């Protein structure tokens, strides 16, 4: 589960905790004593009143039982009235204490609830970031332990254990809370053990945690440094960059510390103790850790991130192409390639606001499906022009083309100028391509090639500065490495202690049209059941969800006709169990776009297909029934709009009307003829792109020589000599694109009479 | 944050804390055994007692004066007895509370006020030294180390953390010191109960283990001092001091930790009214054992030389200049500092000595020099650094260091005056050493500037300088100034012998500046002043945590500094400012404008530093900070330094036409020399050259010639230019000679008759 709200940085929740601490302090419960002192005085007055009241009762009873004289009874009544006045004063004080305690208890419960509210509001972010931390930690099963790591762990685990224990137990008890003192026994014990001055108390371990993190030890290193060196390992394959991962680590550390200080203040207030204002110390710790990370950690980190995983794939080698394009004001900020059933690529766009921030409102998601065929070949070889583009700062990638001509993979990137101060991207473009001199070829192999997979995006969505593809032929690996502006955004917003705003890449598809596809909201306001059957089976679904179910003949339907397009391709996906039947059906007209029937899926199976739409569209809706009369239940309904893929157009270039001939040579329609004995040649000027590839076709008879070259560089040249029946040849252009020409020639002396012929000479 | 005050060494704060502990012992609390007596119930218990005593007295009078004698009277006796029990409990509680409030509270509040007042200065000193030691430790590497270093760290980290935290917490809770006073006393008593509780892992246990690790009584006989010295002595560690000073600073920090820990322990045991133990004996034993360990097993194996900590790329014109870093009569050089914030500047500290090389705080003059980058660095034409480490004997203190950059070479001459160890007077008995000739090193011409030294060149505490050396690395193009100190002797004589120690610390601030309150830290601008009701002290502004001067409309903040100046002497101005300021050093009389800085759209704080000269009446000059036109701007860190004048190089001509001892057929016509072919004649001229100096000989020769500048037994230069000798300038040195040097212009041939050879403009410069 991911959160769509901003993250606000460490400064964000630091200021939040400061506000909560101010809220705790401003409250004036009693302002006279503490809880323990209140209860001690309560017991004191209880015992005093009990003894005095027993005495007075005994006196009154034994004097009323037998009255003897006038003066004796008079003085007895006088002293009894005086003692009763004293008892009334004692009882007044005791009732004042009782009222103080009765206004104390509920006030403290309300304060703890108000605390826990914002504490839980914050805890979700650190929960997701700690989940990512655990994901990166699982990869540490192959990194052997070093003396540095051993020492840092043995030094930090006690303080960390104690701080985590205190925080989690305080949260647990404050949640369990929602006389009362008998119920607050555990909370009071915790507050008394946490606010206790001791040689090895809680504040001691907090301070030593900070000192071992920032590195204020006499002869100790900063634990942030060792943690970054551990995270920044080559064997560890994570989704984001190194800046992002060490930033997540710093986030979890500062969150632990801030929650600890908050629990400390809340416990002090619960016990009625004085207010110490730990805001200053918390800010000192957090800011010192931030400055450590900024000065001695961040500069030596990489801001480039690649794909974490690969997948064996086979892609048709038939001239593929795609164009990951952003809108005029939008930019590219992240990718994700999924290869469960279909090889889909989601791309995130967004408007920028300032200091490379990402506008959450404008966050859009585009889909592509040509990655399989593009990146990986099926049977016959492949070529990739490996070159990591690196645009300068202030430029953000907006368009990334992939043009697979014959068997090459060439890509061109463009970066628009982004003003850092403002959030606008002007139409000042810098175009780079994959240089020629450095290409790498994957040989034809029966098994599939390893295509990138997973999330290619910074831990927090940010603009992309550079793009590159790499290929390894020894292992047939492919990697897509991008470059982000996270260092700049951090140094500008969070490491300068200013307002931060960040977005985390979500796990699901934002663009999917089917609302409540996962069916997590128990109320099916989007969906609906026609007949009194087919309901929400909570036990079913993708483990912890609420699946849609069908029994007899009543199918659950959802209207999604409007949010579609005509003839545009779409991708359907859904997990189901039993014998289901899914149909994307239109009420008007009997057109059936997607239909899935007859699937004895005893266990949950994930079906993913592609289709097209062609109808009125406005009257279309999704339907889930049961095959014939059986029962079945599904979940995770997804319908994605994949962007149309453009077909690579190939101009003929060569035309019979552009054959500059010299000497005895004749061009008849579509045939060329060079006569032996003459010094003639057929030169033709061409217009070739910069770093493109081209394919020349010839059908030649006789001895011939052909050279496609420039004045100072030659792309292709060959004398086929006797045999030249038919030949197709690939040739590249490199950084040239100027004054290129083809020469059909044959230089000999006393060869007269015979001739050489060319047919179907073409550049495609 | 330095402090200009005699840092009395371990002996100092040791005896101070011993006195404080004895005073704490002398404090009398009495019967303060009722700690679990809430003092905030005095009024309640007093009211209850005052209201119950009346009833008790009424019952007593009834049973006494009353004539009733019956079991009724017996029951009345029982009732009175129960009321008396209640009253007696209330009165016992009230009496305990009153005693604790009128005997136990005033004594302790006074005692703790005194404890804190005395700990103030010790805390200041030890906090500065702790900052320095933490910088050093940051400059350390502990990744790849032995088993002994690892064991010492394992053994010393927990106790160190515990003791440091406990000291800081006790200091905070004491400074904390009505319901607030009693709550703070409750916090102090909780901390005291935790510190003094009977467990094997108590504060005392950690103190004793800290001592055992400092002395070497651990598993491996490895004292923490030995690992500290081994880690600080490595080549990678570059600090502003020697190994002696750095390990002594380590010892100071840790012994101060221990002493303050013993003080907190005594204060806690007294606050809880516990049996006294007299930790003064244990404190003295620990500190003396650790000082003895340092003196015996650590100090002898340390080097008392300190070099430059940092380097900076810098260039310098090939123009020749002479500099004389000297100390006034009776003074001595005790430290330097090369700062290149904006321009290269050299602070030099001079002070009179008192005894055992102790520096006098009162006499701590500071001089400034500005021609260090133009002297230590070349611009575009190579450089020759003469490198030799001088080492004077004991009782001799450096007073003058003279750099003479005659040509493209660098060489220095040091002078050391005799110093009496017993008294504090430095006689005028001088020993002069120079940079030996045979060992010079050349930096080739390179477009990129050379790495000039930078940082504080001085022991951790200002001490006299014994020897000086310049070293140069050609491959790395580095330059280092390695000086030698007397800290070992000053310590063996004062501190490690348990005697009154007096140590000063490099102030880390241009004391020489004439702008009072330049940093503007004192909120009350008694020196400065505002003409109009505007331009005030912006506390939020300034170098992070300071109080900057501000200007808005047309009222500029001014400070009078006309007197403390000189006419035509060069000065350096420096100041940080934000906004659009306008700084002017203006004289009320005459419209002369010495320094003027206007039009600087410094949106962020920028540090402007410039040089200038003064020429006016001077007595009516003052500094002014206004805003350009009408904008606003605020600055801070105002500094005006008087740089010592630099002397220009005077190079004797030496060669005069009136001293040409000619032999054979040779003729000298005015400024031309002519040797006739066919004759056995030669032109010999005697010269007077200095010991370790360089000279440049210029010739314009026509014909075949040979020239040799040599002595009777050594030759400085010799060359036969043969056919072509149109013009030639040659550098030559003298080495350890300076006696009977002569130039010979000669050409030896047989049957060559008729032609001649001519020399012109032959000069030695």
């Amino acid at each position: 589960p991911s959160f769509i709200d901003y993250f606000n940085g460490i400064y964000g929740f630091a200021t939040g905790i400061k506000d909560i601490m101010n809220m705790i302090f401003k409250t004036d419960t009693g302002g006279d004593l503490t809880l323990d002192e209140i209860l001690k005085n309560q017991q004191l007055l209880n015992d005093i009143s009990g003894k005095l009241d027993g005495v007075n009762g005994s006196l009154n009873d034994l004097i009323a039982q037998g009255n003897l004289n006038t003066e004796l009874s008079k003085e007895i009544l006088k002293i009894a009235n005086e003692q009763n006045q004293v008892l009334n004063d004692v009882n007044n004080k005791l009732d004042a204490i009782n009222t103080m305690l009765r206004v104390y208890l509920p006030k403290l419960t309300s304060m703890l609830s108000d605390v826990m509210k914002q504490n839980y509001a914050l805890s979700l972010q650190i929960e997701y970031l700690s989940k990512q931390l655990q994901e990166i930690s699982d990869k540490l099963d192959i990194i052997n332990v070093n003396v540095l790591i051993n020492s840092t762990l043995t030094e930090i685990t006690p303080a960390y254990q104690r701080i985590k224990y205190v925080n989690e137990k305080f949260e647990e008890l404050t949640f369990a809370t929602e006389d009362i003192l008998d119920e607050l026994t555990e909370l009071t014990e915790l507050a008394k053990s946490v606010t206790k001055n001791d040689v090895d108390g809680f504040e001691f371990y907090l301070n030593t945690f900070h000192d071992v993190m920032v590195g204020n030890n006499l002869f100790g290193r900063s634990a942030l440094k060792t943690a970054s060196e551990l995270i920044t390992k080559e064997n560890v394959k994570t989704s984001g960059s190194e800046v992002g991962n060490v930033y997540n680590f710093l986030i979890v550390l500062t969150a632990l510390q801030a929650k600890a200080f908050l629990t400390l203040t809340t416990c002090r207030k619960l016990l009625g103790l004085a207010d110490i204002d730990y805001t200053s110390i918390m800010n000192e710790h957090l800011n010192k850790e931030k400055e450590e990370f900024r000065v001695n950690i961040l500069p030596t980190l990489s801001n480039t991130f690649s794909n974490p995983n690969y997948a064996k794939v086979k892609g048709s080698d038939e001239d593929a192409k795609m164009i990951v394009e952003a809108k005029p004001g939008h930019a590219l900020i992240g990718f994700e390639i999924s290869n469960d059933s279909i090889t889909v690529l989601k791309v995130y766009e967004a408007k920028l606001k300032q200091n490379y921030q990402v506008d959450k409102d404008s966050l859009s998601e585009v889909i592509y499906g040509d990655m399989d065929k593009l990146l990986c070949p099926d049977q016959s070889e492949q070529i990739y022009y490996t070159n990591n583009i690196v645009f300068p700062n202030e430029y953000v990638i907006t368009k990334i083309d992939f043009t697979k001509k014959m068997k090459t993979l060439r890509y061109e990137v463009t970066a628009n100028f982004y003003d850092s101060s403002t959030g606008e991207i002007d139409l000042n473009k810098k175009k780079v391509e994959s240089s020629e001199a450095e290409y790498r070829t994957l040989s034809a192999n029966d098994d599939g090639v390893y295509m990138p997979l997973g999330v290619i995006s910074e831990t927090f969505l940010t603009p992309i500065n550079g793009f590159g593809l790499q290929a390894d032929e020894n292992s047939r690996l492919i990697t897509l490495t991008c470059k982000s502006y996270l260092r700049e955004l951090l140094l500008a917003t969070d490491l300068s202690n200013k307002e931060t705003k960040l977005i985390v890449p979500p796990s699901g598809f934002i663009s999917n049209i089917v609302e409540n596809g996962s069916i997590e909201e128990d109320n099916l306001e989007p969906w609906k059941a026609n007949n009194k059957n087919a309901y929400v089976d909570h036990t079913g679904g993708v483990n912890g969800t609420k699946a849609l179910y069908v029994h007899k003949d009543g199918g659950i339907s959802q209207f999604i006709g409007d949010k579609l397009k005509p003839k545009t391709e779409y991708v359907i996906q859904y997990t189901v169990k039993g014998k289901p039947s899914i149909h994307l059906k239109d009420e008007n007209t009997g057109y059936i776009h997607y239909e899935d029937t007859n699937n004895n899926l005893e266990d949950y199976q994930t079906i993913n297909k592609r289709f097209t739409t062609g109808t009125d569209l406005k009257g279309v809706y999704l339907i889930l029934k049961s095959q014939n009369g059986d029962e079945a239940w599904g979940d995770n309904f997804i319908i994605l709009e994949i962007s149309p893929s453009e077909k690579l157009l190939s101009p003929e270039l060569i035309n019979t009307n552009n054959w500059t001939s010299t000497g005895s040579t004749n061009i008849s329609g579509n045939t060329l003829t060079l006569y032996q004995g003459g010094r003639g040649i057929l030169k033709q000027n061409l217009q070739l792109d910069s770093f493109s590839t081209y394919r020349v076709y010839f059908s030649v008879s006789g001895d011939a020589n052909v050279r496609i070259r420039n004045s100072r560089e030659v792309l292709f040249e060959k004398r086929y000599m006797s045999g030249a029946k038919d030949v197709s040849e690939m040739f590249t252009t490199k950084f040239e694109k100027d004054n290129f020409y083809i020469e059909l020639s044959q230089g000999n002396n006393l060869y007269g009479g015979p001739i050489v012929h060319f047919y179907d000479v073409s550049i495609k």
